[PDB]
């Protein structure tokens, strides 16, 4: 109807500023279902969709996204009505399309999962797409084999939005959590957030590349996934899986085989871009009682708003954020 | 009690011989039920069991197997009762165990399988640990999304053991199976398995390994690792998986960790040595209804007799067998 | 034999004239098996039962009841036993044959309900029919996709009977549960029960028959029927669905089918009468637990007894029962 | 990127033209995914898309569409590659997006189901938004208590595209189908369908509404709803369902509470428009096994180019067709 | 509403008699729903019911049965229709109540299992109540581990109804069946049942009772009680299960609870008498799909009129009857 | 590699003694998962075993244990890990293997279940063997429809190992327990494990035998068989199931079958000693959960050393010990 406050990038020749601009809905795109967004959007993979350089945005008269979770003002779409909460996060937001680190966000009826009722919207926007990720992370490797019982669970990027919130989520189901920094004297927060036990990142990758280097944990959800995921997958118990889903420090994997074959370890990719919509909304039923930490909370590291967000989206992809920043709208 | 007929391997200095001798029952261990063959086969562990630097056998004065099918004759385990139909495979038993490649064979009634009824002793030793490993691959691919209307799943390394029969399964199961052969003029020979389509090794890779190439095949069956198997990863479809459970061509696998974290792909280690008895039962079941194939017989190669196993434990270390020796006793 | 205290209904000539007698062990129906009731309920089919023009009761030599919960004293059944708690409902009862309304009642095994484990037999009767009714309407809902998290559910016609346990019992389920009653200065009593926002009748049906007016709730638990159903279909959210079980509104229900055909909602009738054994003790099930509301005897209006019911009898059939009336005996 | 033939409809001024023209590859959409389609897309919802004054069709420079099952051709979307075999039907596609009665379709990944294995491209076709709101008709009643043993299932309104498609796979089921119609000598026609009993359509509804008649069918699929359907709802068995689906005969239905309180009988609405892909996939699935009768070809009245369609077009609507109308491209 | 022919017992002098006896429709009981007969059986159990010393009927003027299928003519019941196939089975049938063995029979709604689409009403009375307690028998077992590749199952006095019919539905799962029988002979109709092993009561039990026996059979269907039960106690195999449904020779089991302790067996009883309607319309369903055998008739000894069931209530008893006996009215 | 503590049992001419003796890592079986063990082993199976006559050590190389719970310290297995927490239960344990009443126990992975999450290596001993059997008779009779809602459970030998235990995992599950002690003045006991009725011997058993008996209980866990359960059979409601486990007072069981064969119940045997890995897993996963009472610290009689193992060998046998007896390594 009217006019809004909106985070957009843009493209000045070769260099891109990201600002923040004042948007009507009549250049909100035509093919979507109107919703008041109301809750954050920003992720690692939104910092380097800020920065100039990172592949991620090719058209660049675009309102970056990834995540939100609002309320339906308009819909065409009779499949949602005014009032309802809705998540929309992954996909094209942020991506292709006008995202949700704006108020107000036009986003098709086939992206829109209905918000949990153990959950509120301020709460799904906790998790995020790192939240996400970190549940359909748990949520493939169960289907492979994990329960807490065949040996405790190692979590790489720790501190970081998927590993920190994966710490909570297998403490919560019951896993022996075992957290990995490259950050020390963090010790006492992953504590906090359910790890049983903290590890620098040399205790998985020091002794470099080796094809079987004894069995110490059962499963990892690993968004760190380099030469280090290489060395974790040789230390990986009989039977069982290691969640991808990352590429810090490093993108290639010089892996053996030899645990995949002799010691039957599975490694899993996660996508959270474009998961099913039976299978995200299966997830997000997790995330709102099985998953649930008691922390929560305690991942949110600042609870930024709409002009503080230009400074917050490079604080991620340089280790400033220790959890996940939550925006306000 | 009885003396019988054994395929025994002994390391004489740097050698090892491999031959035909008459072993009494007492020689077998106590520990276990004592089986009646009368039925075996070899498999690619059996013939570099064989050989001096197979790098599988320790301790060398061994009765070679690994693969049995026959008749409880006697038993101190309540479990069996003598007349039970059982399978004998993996675990121990031609590694660091008297195995089946004899008459008479002392194993634990933990490993012991009971004969599925829509298998004979003869059907169950044409599968064997290949047979195995070939639906065990299938059953945990269709674990993680493996479906026959989601793509055309291809098979690595075909006409071998595990390869030929992976062929025959997917076929009676409903996929549209893609075979991968560096052997040229079989390719009539796995059309009659139930390959829709026969490709070589080159199309598979020899451009080279990339990162994200052209999706083609949804899953495969992988007994062939190394550089080629990370090729392979980056021509898989989105939410895909593949099976390795083979080394042969290559260690080393450079994964590009592209096709896990941006298609969603899951690459899972299959090892049917020390594979649960829960699943083991599943399995064999699953072999005798719905992954029991139609041809089945057309993988056999030829019916061996315990006197001409050792010239065959030869011809499948060089490449004399097209489909499964199985050794009649 | 003993003689005991039993509420009968006589009609002399043209007139239902509704006493206390003492009627004797040998006097009951001589098939099925013998329950000493102990707890009762007055709803409104017994208030029909016990009055001239009610349309319920045929042949009037009868005892009115259709609800009862007590203890098994002689039993024919070899599937009931001494000392079985049991709860008694439907089919015949109160209706052609001597129902619960009295001291000991003679009915057959096949319409016997063991007493859930979470359930006394006072608990049993503050539900009844009106609490089998409304926990029926959740039960087929819920088959045909009703969801804590798909939208809000209306519950019309609350205060009475179904409407009032209902409102609790989807309470207790996790819905935010919509209230329409036609009566004021009843809204808080309503959000004790467990309902967020209270509308009146003419929120439901004022506009008068539309077709497709805008989507409002997920689902409807309706005891009302008639124009106001008509109205209330129209007024779904999409894949919802209406429960029935009522006529207070009326007979004549004028669907525009268009909800039906466009939307896809459902309207699910629902019959506690003649509700199959294997899905009346699930419902019983999930009356104890997954249903049962941690308010339940706020819905408990007056206990009244046995000598007492002519006068509670006369208390039904009128908009003075707020809730329910528990017969102790 | 070469231009192809495409069957468009536009209004100018007061009259739908609906004419064969010459449209880019450029002029699609460019969000959607590329497909050559194969086959069909005739319906009576294309007819009333054809037709003006059918308000379905809002923005007239449309390609007509509903129903297109072809092969990827080219994709951003990494969920679908190029090759794969797929089912564009409902949602948007032909009344405000562009649909499939046309070489080369744009529509998005998310209505996109892949082609089932036991399915091919025609037969997708046979079936269409008929065949699949038939197959949704009788998924949605079986989720009620609709079963083989409970009742003769009637089939209203038979010989058209849902009806026909309807009789076919619940006699398929096992279901005994009774079909009814408003012409005579089709009975040979719809017997071959697998009709066991053919009624007239005075049969069903002619002796005017009645509250409670005798119970005759069970269950219903009812694709001509109006006052038939409210006589009907009348005769239904304890614990039946109805189908709706059908808005022909007249769109007021006027039904009377009773059936749905005395009797417990379901008003089952089915929309194939915006039927989610979580049931969707699952529908298409059971329309290859499950609900795959062994004639299916029956149904197809004739086989028609892109060309000569407009004709076939204004030959729907007005009832000329017995059947289902197949398109070729 | 007029006469009709009945198999009825009286006791006239204070002995058993039975006739066929003209009985009017009024005569029956008024408390059920009135179907006409079309099919019934002698049992072991009608047989004591119409001879004196025979402990199943007790006030007598009775019609026999225990066993109907046929049409419902008029029903006061809403839960079924006029021309609904259904089968009248136990419970007060032909015991305390008017049984099936006449034309016109009526019987309460609560017994009455709507007739398997797979079967016909003559294919219901092969079965009767002898293929229910065998079908029961088999459901219990196959719920304690009884598994087709677990080892041969025993079924003893497989020349009577329950026996045969057990053999033929082991058969059909895929069970090795070994035929129990005391006479000779009779083996060549138990391989045509599907019985591969035949084998005498010597061989069971010739006297002689040990606490724990060779393991021989992995379970039992035992329609024989006594001292054989107790023998075949000792000779099954580990988990196994015994199915005792019968009394013929033996009251009295000597049990040592050390297949109990030691091989871990258990003795499951079966009534057929007061069994569920839950459990009763699941094992019916089976009865016509999975355990439905390919022979049926073949178990059918004759098939007889009313009149001829007088003689054919002498033949049981005396073990004339090899199978069961259909009752044509 | 080093000594250690083991209770070893030693048959000098013919007495049999039982010692504390030195053993060191080598002379432990070279073939089995090397695990120190951290509690228990005190069994009534262990008693007879370390007794002249006592029938269950054949030879004597042995030492005693039948339970054990430890750490894996080193493994060739690579099943398992070095610091995975195990229990070695049953099979050959104590019987013909060296046992768990051993700092370091030499059992193989195939016997070995990873310790539940929310019990501790205390815990799981607190249980042990006469625990398992006690969670193994519940599994099995609730798959044989035993449910809390249908009657009171009886427990039989209540202070015993077996019946201690039930009467406290019973009654977390909510089923109404009825213990049945030898001695009076030890009601108050089974009151604080969760009895709510207390009776004697006699109640069960006193005035002989009875083909039917007056039903009372539904299901029994019965760890004293003989003549006690013959009586106790005959006390079952319908549907019910026993299950046995004991030898205590009494090997014969003269029971009629009149129990099985009219009130369709079900004598279980439940054997822990071979109990398959399958359900050896699932019943040790609700015993931490589903089954694990609030009490469990309760049915601890007395903790012992190892090095006074040999006179609490001697506690047991006669009736000294209240509870079970867990030994501190």
């Amino acid at each position: 109807s009217t006019l809004f406050q909106a985070l957009q990038a843009e493209k000045n020749a070769d260099d891109v500023s990201v600002h923040v601009k004042t948007i009507s809905t009549e250049d909100l795109p035509k093919d979507g279902v109107l919703i008041k967004v109301a809750y954050s959007g920003i992720n690692y993979k939104d910092g380097l969709a800020g920065k100039a350089g990172g592949n991620i945005v090719r058209e660049y008269p675009l309102i970056l996204g990834i995540d939100a979770a609002g309320t339906v003002v308009s819909s065409n779409d009779p499949r949602f009505a005014e009032g309802d909460e809705v998540i929309a996060t992954s996909y094209e937001l942020g991506v292709s399309r006008d995202g949700g680190l704006s108020e107000y966000a036009s986003v098709p009826g086939d992206w829109l999962v209905p918000l949990p009722q153990n959950l509120s919207l301020k709460e799904a926007m906790v998790y995020g797409t790192a939240g996400f990720t970190a549940a359909l992370s748990v949520h493939r490797l169960e289907q492979n084999g994990l329960s807490p019982e065949k040996g405790s669970v190692l979590v790489t990027g720790a501190t970081g939005g998927v590993g920190g919130i994966a710490v909570s989520m297998l403490n919560k189901r019951g896993y022996d959590v075992v957290a990995s920094t490259g950050n020390r004297e963090a010790a006492d927060y992953l504590k906090q957030l359910g790890a049983s036990e903290v590890i620098s990142r040399e205790d998985v990758y020091d002794g470099t590349l080796k094809a079987l280097s004894k069995q110490q944990w059962q499963g990892a959800v690993d968004p760190v996934g380099g030469k280090q995921l290489a060395s974790l997958l040789s230390k990986i118990q009989y039977g069982g899986s290691v969640a991808v889903s990352g590429l810090t420090g490093g993108g290639e994997v010089p892996a053996t085989v030899y645990p995949f074959i002799l010691r039957g370890v599975s490694l899993l990719g996660i996508d959270s871009v474009y998961c099913p919509m039976d299978v995200r909304a299966a997830v997000w039923e997790r995330m709102s009682s099985d998953l649930k930490p008691d922390q929560l909370l305690t991942i949110v590291d600042r609870e930024v708003s709409l002009e503080e967000t230009p400074g917050a989206l490079k604080d991620i992809l340089q280790n400033r954020i220790q959890g996940r920043v939550i925006v306000k709208l």
